[PDB]
């Protein structure tokens, strides 16, 4: 029994006489008919609240029931195109016609969502229980998804204009059509912002989590208004925009911001915090009782600023949570023997010259342990410990000028971030035993695939001549001589004590002359300087050189 015309005409009647409520369900009957009768292609009857629903005419466009109750949805007939069925709860969707252009379900439960034909140019769920999208006709240039949680963002129409989901669970997004103009994510969690084509006037997200700025922004027109109002940023992130906003010169697209960890911590001497706690959780394991003797301390404030400071990129907790490289440190100044000083005492120097940056510094703490450790007595001979470490600690050296100089390129970025990128990945390439060793796309911006291990060639350059000299010079190498071989150290002193009486000014004389500077005031100064660093290179070279060598049979 296919449809005939008479044969809807019987079945509408019984279904408004039977369960009649109050008045409202024949009068969807009255409206079944004149749809019928006068053949119009669309109907609504939305307003009047519906138990069910009948079965519907082949001729029929658009249909528009919505603001019911109606639990479920009868056979759909292949002519129509525009289907609202907006606010009436609706627990499961029935089967598409071909050639729906639009397309409505919002305010209602299913969980699960069918296949949208290619006619389709248009999706609004607005208030759902669904987690899972299926497939999107490329045809399809609007999105309403918002509002119910939703893991999982299939992959977008070439066509998509439009995109919507507010208060969705997704943890990141797909990279976005070019056609895409608007769009908006609050109530999200979101790692990143995934590259934004130029198109687009307002993206919106207020979705808390987000570390860095994709620093592809600034590529987008005058009047176009993207919103990273609430994410954590670096206290450096957010300080750098808003110096690069107020501008005499336009901003870039205008960006709405956040204010975040309170009160402008990279302007210079906002507040200190105390024992910071990294340690393996806010389990303390004793501390905070240990720290507590040091609280009353001199120089102790000086290393609190850079605990806030170095805090602020990693306790984003970026790469692993804590021990990274973190609880395991902080146990080796408990102990102190002198070490704690020594520490605080090169905190200081963070703020003076060198004047405001870091990178050095978490640098010079690894290289101030090892002179302690080098001091207490720790290579007795054997030296090849002591090998390795310094081979690596160059390594990170290099790495900190590199860093140091992309990020004079970026504005968006602390300069340790940078850094922090390169230990992780070049952690195969170059041995790395101070690497944490993983997170992948941490890597933040610059980083070029290219870049990454167009590094790992520069530090595998200097590496080769510039490393003997480096190690005569390090610190816990000297730690080491003074220890073991007292004599010759002395000797190296007695010569240098020499030159200085020596050729040390007609050294200088020599190298003036040859920089063409010998009037400034400024240069003579630097004039020593070289030749000062020179002959301590050449001295403890020498020194070196002889303190291990190879060549027996004479």
């Amino acid at each position: 029994t296919s449809r005939a015309y008479e044969n809807y005409l019987t079945h509408w009647t019984e279904w408004k006489n039977n369960r009649i409520q109050e008045e409202q369900r024949d009068i969807a009957f009255q409206r079944l008919v004149s749809c019928l009768q006068n053949q119009e292609t669309n109907l609504d009857l939305s307003e009047l609240g519906l138990t069910t629903l009948p079965e519907i005419p082949p001729g029929i466009k658009s249909i528009n029931i919505s603001k019911n109750n109606l639990s479920l949805i009868s056979p759909l007939p292949a002519s129509l195109t525009q289907l609202n069925v907006s606010y009436n709860r609706l627990i499961e969707l029935p089967a598409l016609p071909q050639g729906l252009k639009l397309l409505n379900a919002s305010h209602n439960q299913l969980i699960t969502l069918p296949t949208l034909p290619i006619s389709l140019k248009e999706l609004h769920v607005s208030n759902n229980q669904l987690c899972s999208l299926p497939v999107l006709p490329e045809l399809l240039e609007t999105l309403d998804v918002s509002c119910n949680g939703l893991a999982v963002l299939p992959p977008l129409p070439f066509s998509l204009q439009e995109i919507s989901a507010i208060g969705n669970l997704l943890s990141e997004l797909p990279p976005l059509p070019h056609n895409i103009h608007s769009i908006w994510a609050i109530d999200n969690m979101l790692t990143d912002i995934p590259y934004l084509p130029e198109n687009l006037r307002n993206g919106y997200f207020d979705i808390n989590q987000i570390s860095h700025i994709p620093e592809s922004i600034l590529n987008l027109r005058n009047e176009c208004s993207i919103d990273i109002s609430d994410n954590p940023l670096s206290s450096h992130a957010l300080q750098s925009l808003q110096r690069l906003t107020s501008s005499p010169d336009y901003h870039g697209p205008q960006i709405y911001f956040s204010m975040s960890d309170g009160q402008q911590n990279t302007l210079h001497r906002p507040l200190a915090d105390a024992v910071t706690a990294w340690f393996p959780e806010n389990k303390q394991s004793d501390v905070s009782q240990i720290w507590h003797a040091f609280e009353h301390e001199e120089h102790a404030n000086t290393f609190s600023a850079f605990l806030d400071r170095l805090s602020d990129t990693v306790s984003a907790r970026n790469t692993s949570g804590f021990r990274e490289q973190v609880a395991a440190w902080l146990e080796k100044l408990s102990a102190s023997a002198e070490l704690r000083q020594q520490s605080f005492a090169v905190a200081a120097d963070a703020t003076e010259s060198c004047e405001d940056r870091v990178a050095l510094t978490w640098n010079n703490l690894r290289k101030t342990l090892l002179v302690h450790q080098a001091s207490e007595g720790l290579f007795d001979n054997d030296t090849g410990a002591l090998l390795s470490l310094g081979r690596e600690m160059f390594r990170l050296e290099i790495l900190e000028d590199i860093a140091r100089d992309k990020v004079r390129t970026l504005h968006f970025v602390d300069e340790i971030e940078v850094y922090l990128a390169f230990q992780t990945m070049l952690a195969e390439k170059l041995q790395l035993s101070t690497a944490v060793k993983e997170m992948r796309f941490y890597g933040v911006s610059g980083v070029t695939a290219n870049d990454l291990r167009t590094a790992e060639a520069m530090v595998r350059s200097r590496e080769e001549n510039e490393f003997t000299d480096w190690f005569s010079l390090w610190g816990p190498w000297h730690a080491v001589l003074k220890r073991t071989e007292a004599d010759r150290w002395a000797q190296a002193e007695e010569q240098k004590y020499e030159m200085l009486e020596n050729e040390y000014p007609q050294r200088v004389a020599d190298r003036l002359k040859a920089s063409g500077l010998s009037g400034d005031a400024d240069a003579e100064r630097e004039a020593g300087a070289q030749v000062m660093r020179e002959t301590e290179q050449q001295i403890y070279r020498q020194l070196t050189d002889e303190v291990l060598a190879l060549r027996l049979p004479e």
